[PDB]
């Protein structure tokens, strides 16, 4: 075991089967290393840069890279890749917020039930975190025509795993479908450095200010739509070591690698609700028989990309459960088609057990409130008539629904002018009971549900209107006995 | 031995344990070296730049770096890191309207910065007036630590160019300035260089950019700030990654970190900066949420129950605010106004002696030596073996404070937050009462934010 | 020996002790070399550049550097450092400039000095780049005449030991507190060459016109009218140094002097010598106090002065181009920290001389030679002769004294003094009987009288007197004693210029 075909100081056999770096030397992987904290790395023995990034497999695995790079990008399959966008703080004035997911979720259709095996949803307008949508937070029904009777505050963000140096973004002013001009940061709106999961200017500093609109767009802006600001391209550099040991970011353009990484990877986005992450994971092309990129499943990709913890069987991200049945998976058309085609040949019927291919797009939307009756409950109020003396749950226990259960959801906790979906898993062994669900919202809707012998997922939509309004009431009425588990509420796009 | 994994001219065995530099070559540490002035250095044996700065462990330890770098940054665990800001001295508006301001750059780090080009924000109330970047006319060639540009004894430089003349667009914001508002100045980013010696021996600061190292240093270190009331120092000390078994960064406590970072002397047990006590009980410690949580979690597993014995961790933020007036009844008393009901015959103090109080203590503080319109706190430690007396405070301030405190069997610290407003207002009255006989020690007064 | 730790072509044993360069190679020092004119060099054996300048110890000692560098900087302990400032000599909406006014404005003169410390203390110690100009065109009229409700003439100067190439000063144009604008030479006010002790343009050339138009307020105009204290601050200067290359050519292109300014200022002590007309600024390297690995040699203050200013030691007293610059023959001015260090260090010395105190890092020293000084031994530069002088004595401070019994008068014409300037009259007196008394009278703009009592040994006394106008009464100084008194080393030193 001494061959090095790609010449990156890792033997072919070790890199094919499994290796780890100890004392700056690659060693064969042994299962006893897991408790000591070492991780099992695998990469391609024919290419020195498996993920397509500036750093080779040895440099990533051994940590011999910039120390500002996230520890997730030390896996050869996870690329070091900045994701820089621009978000609007104020416009001129009234305070506004921004969302990196609304454009992705605006085009998802929610149905009452889900088909066999497949659990996630399908979007028609999949977008990345660089697309940003503005939402006015200081609106009280007034229009923008008042006052005038007829600059801009921005703050760059990084959702990638690598820092970008000398950031020069280019953004388009989208007048709800119209473009004034393309604007490029000339000399004073350049960020010298922008670490992952941080903004420029840093938190605690005033939003950046950079140096007109017609009544037709004012009428559009006043009625139901808000301006959006998205980046067409960003130019920046990366750091590498000299022969004298210095770090240089000059001539090291990130644009030399944008196209290569994007074409050998699969895009995955995780949205915790407060902070958002976007990762690229390398995959192999199907036709080529000389492509030696390791093949891993979707759950392994999630664990490697987001450094989730495998506490038993379910993955946990900083304590938040991100398991297949605890989140809302959103794919585009092609990825959903591939997953559905691959699921019929798999007896497990799990999305996370499906092999990861290049070109797939996955979005994970973590619920705002989720309960599983085992260890996790973050609902603002406790559900009524909770039964836990059962051992027939989806994972550990379930809820023995016999009668009526209600939940009190204050309007203050939920963001106004937003679209939500209520989801959960239900099972009825007798297959002779009916479920009636009523949601109290701006519009009251009544829907009937027929559970099956095994666990199935249901979903119902509702919207919240107005900061000052009535509470939200959800009730579950059962004719007989119904098994309930893994109830959750996720936040979809905003509404006019 | 002679094994050098990282190739930085220090053997791995020497780095794992202590080592020191004698005659520009590394040697094993011996306890007899401390009496001759030599210092004990420990660093990671798997990396050449433990702290993340442009200088390796051997260069820092042996002093083979720029001589303008402070001696604190000669320790491999303390980073050589400039902290450059801008401070506004005068503000001028005149005629539309032309804005000129008088500023002066500051450096609170351990390394000089060359060719300083700061960027600062002009904000009056949330809204940024403009983003200003210095031009060739107002770039500082040299900015040494603990020094300003221009140096002391020179007039502050004026900033009135935006290459041009700066001019606000609308007048409503300028008119709102008179409506009880002010202009704020904060530093967004600063450009600059560091010196390295080339193959001919000359110092070069041309291709060397400090921005190539900001993200890396800020990511592998902990931030500590020491404020003595007159001059402020900000330091970065390297810490290890929690989940990495291959991270060989040495692990040190908070007191060791402070001693290394600020070159504080230690006479037996206490820590002195320049004769100013900076001990755990002699200053005010301020932490953010995460650092406070880590410290509280780690304290319950430690018998001594001291902040300075808690292991330093990556990402922690510590602020040390040295009290302006501090007395310990032993060797230091700069209080302008004497106390009441004082009996100095005791031996049950925190370090040497204490003060015997029987009843209540009230202090009338003259405000002549006090800076107007600043929040203050009066702090100290109290002892009560009986655990049967209650302590309450009667405080005269903007909002009158009446709170209750229960002394413990051992020494306990009392500090109550209050806001003082009005120079031409009523005198500040502070009253504290105890039911029985109590022992009090380490009394101090500290300025805070206003 | 042969060991060379720092790789600068001089053995460590040679650097720890003295050494000298003969035939471009270092040799061990011998006491007999002083006759041939050779000098004894010491440097740090762990450092190539002891002084912190771009030139190593061997390059400095062997003289293999730019030939425009003064022989003072041939010593490895004396840094090759340019001190470039801007001076103004013409006002446009005829003028002299003093480079040691900010230092002497804050010095307070007292009659008596504590035993051992025969020096003064300043409050606003500044360097020769901080320059103040005094207008002499006005004879009593204000600037408001003629115009009521932009290009000035300047000339750079160098008081260092190294030439500056491609000089680009950044002068701070501050009138009184308020800074109107900060300006910097761009293309036509850049000096290609500026040798030490030289100006740009040269002495026989007209001053260059300073660079659009800057508004001037009116209140500051009458502020100048009340008192003329216009200042011309130089915040920074850009320039290059010359070094040889592989071809053998002198190169001054990427050789920025700013790469070395912070390093030199951090490992050295600043000393300024003012010789009445010309002013010199030097930097001498010193050691770190708490560093066992710092091998910089330790020298005293007198040794540092002799090394830095190339003074000649004629016996035991230092001489600078004939002018005596000994401790008792000049006016030493320190700042607070240097003064307290010297005061602490004197009480552990038997001799109790400032020149015997070890030089330390961060020290600031200013030397101002008196305008008129006599010692009754060989030097007497007063325009007139002191009356009632008894040269035949042996109890003098160095050789002889002035046996005083009665009254002493000196005539001093006003044309020999610069008007509107604060002055100091100083000397040493001693009375073995410890019973007589001395009274003095100074005839100046104010009639001031002070009393003085001598001691068993010599004790310096200092008194103030000012001048006003070019046409006024002559300055008369009276020395009156009851019994017999010994006087020696009488001097008059010119301090700052008083406001109009
Ligand atoms: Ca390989
Ligand atoms: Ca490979
Ligand atoms: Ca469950
Ligand atoms: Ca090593
Ligand atoms: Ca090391
Ligand atoms: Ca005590
Ligand atoms: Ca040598
Ligand atoms: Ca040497
Ligand atoms: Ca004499």
């Amino acid at each position: 075991e001494d061959l090095d075909t790609d010449n990156d100081n890792i033997p072919d056999a070790y890199e094919k089967n499994g290796y780890t770096i100890k004392d700056s030397i690659a060693v064969k992987w042994n299962d006893s290393f897991a408790e000591q904290g070492y991780k099992k790395y695998v990469s391609s023995y024919l290419e020195s840069n498996t993920a397509g990034d500036p750093y080779t497999d040895y440099q990533k695995a051994s940590g011999s890279i910039d120390k500002a790079i996230k520890l997730e990008a030390r896996d050869p399959l996870v690329a070091a890749y900045p994701v820089v966008g621009v978000g609007m703080e104020n416009l001129i004035s009234r305070a506004t917020t921004n969302s990196k997911t609304d454009a992705n979720t605006v085009g998802v259709s929610i149905s009452a039930g889900y088909q066999n095996g497949f659990t996630g949803n399908i979007t028609t307008s999949y977008s990345h975190t660089t697309d940003n949508s503005t939402a006015v937070q200081d609106s009280n029904g007034e229009s923008w025509n008042t006052g005038l009777s007829i600059n801009a505050n921005v703050r760059y963000y990084n959702t990638g795993t690598a820092p970008m140096y000398k950031v020069t973004p280019t953004t388009n002013l989208v007048l709800d479908g119209e473009t004034l001009a393309t604007i490029k940061a000339q000399d004073n709106q350049i960020g010298n450095n922008l670490s992952p999961n941080e903004t420029y200017p840093k938190k605690g500093l005033s939003p950046l200010a950079l140096n007109p609109i017609n009544y037709d767009q004012l009428k559009k802006l006043d009625s139901g739509k808000q301006i959006k600001l998205e980046t067409t391209q960003v130019s920046g550099n990366y750091g590498t070591k000299n022969s004298q040991g210095q770090i240089i970011t000059e001539g090291n353009s990130w644009s030399n690698y944008i196209s290569q990484i994007d074409s050998v990877s699969a895009s995955i986005i995780l949205d915790t609700g407060s902070q958002t992450f976007e990762r690229r994971v390398a995959a192999k092309e199907q036709g080529n028989p000389e492509d030696k990129t390791p093949e891993i499943t979707i759950g392994e990709a999630i664990k490697k990309a987001f450094s989730a913890t495998k506490n038993g069987e379910l993955l946990y991200f900083n304590g938040i459960p991100i398991d297949e049945s605890c989140v809302e998976l959103i794919f585009d058309d092609n990825t959903s088609e591939i997953i559905k085609e691959q699921l019929k040949y798999l007896d497990d019927k799990k999305i996370y057990n499906v092999k990861l291919e290049r070109g797939m797009n996955i979005l994970i939307k973590v619920p705002s409130y989720f309960t599983n009756f085992d260890e996790y409950n973050n609902f603002p109020a406790s559900w009524s008539n909770i039964d836990t003396k059962n051992q027939d749950g989806l994972q550990s226990v379930a809820n023995k629904l016999s009668g009526e259960t209600k939940i009190i959801i204050p309007m203050s906790k939920l963001k106004p002018y937003k679209r939500y979906v209520f989801s959960g898993y239900s099972k009825d062994p007798s297959t002779s009971n009916s479920i009636t669900v009523n949601i109290k919202s701006k519009e009251q809707k009544t829907d009937y549900l027929v559970p099956e012998k095994d666990y199935t997922k249901f979903s119902y939509e509702f919207e919240t209107t107005g900061k000052d309004s009535s509470d939200i009431e959800i009730t579950l009425t059962s004719s007989g006995v119904i098994f309930l588990d893994n109830l959750s509420i996720t936040e979809l796009n905003s509404t006019p």
